[PDB]
């Protein structure tokens, strides 16, 4: 699952940490920490986005979160997901 | 499970992160549905986000608090958004 | 699939139609034309969105598309999806 | 699926009173349904929608009452072919 | 399915007249449609109305004309479609 | 599993006291946990210690108090969790 | 099916989009093979593209018109290109 | 299926619309309209290409088409396909 | 099978305007279909054909329009028994 | 079965009816009465043959019979068979 | 089934039609009207017998009946049955 | 089924083709057994043939009428002949 | 398969050899040459017909052809087929 | 397969047994259907019989030649007759 | 099948060839051409018969035919069959 | 099977010359044979030799000519046969 | 089957020295076998027999020794295609 | 898994003498194990690690000997619930 | 999965922690906490790397992370993986 | 796989060889070396392309590569593929 | 498999050819030569990397190798792998 | 697969008269095929191609006739090992 | 197979690409594990890389040479790295 | 397969002489090849020619020499390959 949530409410974003009114959040759900880190690295390499965190939701699933302006987040989440395939 | 607990005792609500008129809980699959549900909830009604509880197996349970009518409306909004992702 | 694309390039939205910039596009994939029209109706009833068109992609699948501000499109697609389920 | 939607928003019907839909299998069932609808009630054919897999959805518009009657007629004719 | 509808209402012939009858030959693939069409306008005094693409590779050819012509035309049309 | 541990060592109650006993109700999902918690503090003079998320959707609610209270509280807690 | 219909009646050819000496039809899987077949066809012989017919199930039937020899050659060219993608 | 057809004949391109002598056409075949739009959006974001259309060939399949110079079309079709995976 | 044949040659109808046929299962469905046909439209019963396996084919004649309407009526009645 | 018997003895044709000598008899076995009548209609329309009768032989099978010169009967039975197929 | 009934009672024969005291009746049971007619034709061709009728007893079965003197009926029923095989 | 109906009402007997003391019915398979049963029946007893009823599936039911004793004897005769063919 | 074609066109008959306007052709399809010859022999023994040939159409199938007046051909083809069964 | 080949090259047509406007081919099962198809073909249109090709497995392919419209009509006639036997 | 037809009508033997009356014809159906030729060779070696021809009836089956007096043909076909078995 | 035999001995070309090469296209049914034949004499300077009916519906078309022509001709022939 | 028959009676060979037979699968294997036979030994091609099911039997004649050699050659070539 | 690791590097234990680990199923088995450990030997509870799937790993530290004894005690208690 | 990411963006390494640039990060995914700690211990024992933390990603999986120069991280992850296997 | 890559970077074409810029490269994957050589031969015979080399990628698979203008390469690969099929 | 080996030893890199002390090597393992070339092309298009070669390791597997500075190699290998999916 | 290609374009043979190919299984069958080819006919070995899965394709060149003969020889030798 | 051959004869070692005290061979799956094994090997001990042998089925066998103790240590290092990728 | 080819033609020894015989040991994996090679040059007066990688992990070692040497050498070679 790759997802861009546009215009989230501050409370919604703050609880994930990074209290801001970000124009968008991008999420790449990965399997295992290797895919997670490679995804994150690919993400900050590809666009002007900030890493918000890795959410370990159990069962080896790590969902990587970035924040930033819309266009950057769209581009970053695609890069992050592609990088996850490649590990 | 989508659920509303009506007069949460203070200990019960505090530990989840004040004494509120009701608590709403929407259990979602994955973090994306969780944030969408959270977002639809605080948007659809006068409720405040309490937090996300990651209870394992990819499950994230979103919790809101507020007055009864609002929390009912919020939880329905949340559940719908969680489905659609 | 129920989906919101935030900030569509104008080229992308223009092809779907018509000649517009929109803070967002919402898509509701429905089964059959009655579910599509009920969805279409609930979407423009629930929020300040404009109907963009219905896409008949085969197999009885009809995808209804709306445009508008982020908030309205988020709300409208949820309304539309619900309507589609109920027929 | 046979369906009558009561107050289509103008935008929705563009893309008043009522809309009727008869989903038929094949074009032959579609036309028989269409002919039966416009013969049986004071309604107007709006068009046929080809939604794939041989399914053709016939659309009529009119007063609620006429559309209710028309759609039952249309569905019966499509069965009988 | 080969079908002749006997007094099509004018609105029903939205597709393309007050014509005495409509004939329909449901065919498999565009080749069978074109062969059906060609055999139809050849076997009788009928006029092609069009081909309807309804999905699943199915194409339904539509002809119009007098009853006798349309009856004969569709029969020819169906047979042409078989032989391809 | 519903469980009462009778004289928990002070270190063991790292989780959150010298309290006479600890009660534990292992629940399925956060709703069952909260309902269990609420029913527990209602049925007896016990104090909530916290909920432990141990994975697989399982949440274990922890209460502390006198033995009699904790026995009754956990029984109520388990029953509340059943009914949701 | 790869097919050549030899003396298309005018109604038959017009509705597909003048009266031509022959029609060629190449049925392809997906739009890529369709465009490749179309391309190989107008390149391999003196034929003119009539259109693509999307008949469902991912099938696209490419139609060309021209004199008999050319249309025969074109259709073979088209079918070959459609295979190779 | 991802494909770049180089040097297509004008008639071949015109019938798809966009009558031009494009140096190349790129095609990304997608499933459903969500993958189609995300692909198109990713495509115009990644390179100097023009959207030609979405071709609904039945069975839920939508094939997105772009035109432009060769290098841009190569890059765009890769971006479009990756975006389609991510939905 | 429900069918309307438009210009039966006289020899064919002996063995004008139109013929309608409702194929029913059993005699009880046949008669209900017959009663529904002659009640619902200005048509005449021609006869019932026993073609075996309990199948009875009911025949009406009349104007095209009446026969179209009658046959849909006949088929509906046969279902409902 | 579609069949032409050439030169039927009069006794044979008389029983079927009626009191006639015919260069040939043609038989089209149809399924159901609508297929029989459509067949009957196509036969007397296609050639100089006379309808002899329909035989209800059970199981929904109706066999249509014509008489005439060899050529007409050959042509008529093919026409009749075709009509029967198409309903 | 091929059968020759010898010396039947008049009532027994009359109800089949052809009221006579025939020396014998011959019966060839056939499947479908093609086998029936070919059988009948073969029957009147082979011997001095009279066609009595084709009895449609359901399930596509047609039983052909002839009457005449014994020897002719014996010969005819054999010819009729052989002809039925051959279709 | 081999059957004797004892005092047929007039309507019942007429429709089958006078008021008789009894009716006999022998249901046979095929026309050969029917004629044999008919033949054995009118031969074995003082009964008169009423007709053959072709009720489908190759079944032919032979009906005779006459006084009770005769009809009993006839029906047994008929059934036996029908078996043996 | 046993068949009598009545009134065939000369070209149709000539290509089989025996250029004539025969009143009829009879065909008995047999398996193997033993059935073929026994059939042919039975055929010329039973009626005034001329042997046209044995057509070997593959898979051990030999179709025996005779020509002559209608009645003879009808009788001969029945004799030929019966003889084929008997080997 | 029922088929019309539109401008047969001379070598192609000669070897089958002059240069014709079109060739028609009807593939039949057994010789009976072949002769019936041949017969219906030369009767239904202005076409001339070329021959029967016995290609094995009981298959006989009938070939006619003539102008395009006639050959189209003939082949349809032939195929129909072949079915009905 | 190994077979002897006694007293073939001349029409029957002439078609097989050639222009002859023979007290009998013998047929040996063999598998493949080597078995046929070995059979052919053993037949004309064992008795006063004349080779008539070999019939290729498909499926690799070749049927060898001889003519002669009854006794020779009886003997020759047995010889031929034996030879065919042994290859 | 499509096959080119490079220097066929004169006796081997019994079938129908000293011709530089023979090409063979084995086809399914007579339609595929004729289409193969037609495509062959069209694509190259080759001469048809004949069609061999070898049973099981299989017909093998034979062409003769220079090597380059026969190579190209048979390739065309095989492709024509595919498309029918 | 590959076979050499030693003294074919003249009648048999019509319908001396020796006959050779190579049974091949398909015409392509047949010709390769034929070419190999007439190239490999001093024999003459007699003909090819189409006996159905795609089987073609190639025939050569010559001295016994030549025919023995030719037939082995013919069979090898047919395998290799 | 019950395990005693002998000289954890300080960085490792941060994220001396010895470390003991008792992997238990569920929190109830975890606490019983914990109580048994700190009661049975002179060791200190370090913490419980929730590693998912209901598994809780209890950690103690102390001298090698005490940790060896403690961990056997902890594992026994977890079984018995 | 055993993995080395070379040159992690600081944003990537900072989230994992703590505030550092590193020529590389190494990750050892272990089963259970004893395997993780043994791995952790072997890694800092085998090379000049610093323990970064352990990630509990669920299902009993613990991923140990180290930072350092390329060579040390390469060596340390192999050491760590080996240790994890042996418990 | 039959494939045409339009406008290959020189680095890409140079490795395959040799030192060239080409409007396109064509690749025909063949089974076995005879199919490859036949393909190679048909490609340089059908169009103005130059053979680049054959790649033996294992499993009996040989991939033939050509270079040239777009049109020639399009034509040549189709020719090559056809040749490969026919052996 | 996609892999970036950082800081390899010269001997390790030289034997692959391209004797250099590259800051990194990137490897994209592909199936067949089409995926290999499209990957390579995508690779040199996306970043400042040099093609080292295609290694045919059997079973249709071709592993594409690039060399360059770390960031470029990371980006290139992701582009190469994505391109391989798309064929 | 055994194959003789008649006029290889020079570019093709680089990467006249004729080329012969014998595809063998394993290297031992390859060499026996090679030895048999160069012994049996006036041809030259071109090389052996290792195309994977143990398959080795042996190549000879020469006049058409020699190459035809050589390749049959090569294939026979490879079978017999 | 991970293997050390102790006194390679000169012919044996030369053909693989001087006379060395021992040879080490690590057979890996894919080129990535091969390069990693090669890298870990020349790093872990005083050994020199000889080459990679691609023996099919995706298998690459890395060969090093050096003194006995070093080659033993190198091969163990190589095998470990090959596993971990 | 272990094989000795008795008088290899000079061209056939393209691989690497007029040598009286060639010996071949087909081995599984490179270790078995090297061990086979080493055992071969040790057991007899033969010279290594090379190893051929033919795919599927199979490596065939080639030796040359006098017949007696090559016979003995390959036997040793095959045995060495077994024991690894």
């Amino acid at each position: 699952a790759v997802h861009v949530i546009p215009r989230p409410h501050t409370d919604v974003e703050k609880i994930l940490g990074g209290s801001g009114g970000s124009e968008a959040l991008g999420m790449v759900e990965t399997k295992g920490l290797t895919a997670a880190i490679e995804a994150a690295d690919a993400m900050v390499a590809s666009a002007n986005v900030m890493l918000v965190g890795y959410e370990k939701i159990g069962s080896g699933l790590v969902t990587v979160i970035v924040r930033g302006d819309v266009g950057a987040v769209k581009a970053a989440t695609d890069a992050g997901a592609a990088a996850a395939r490649n590990v």
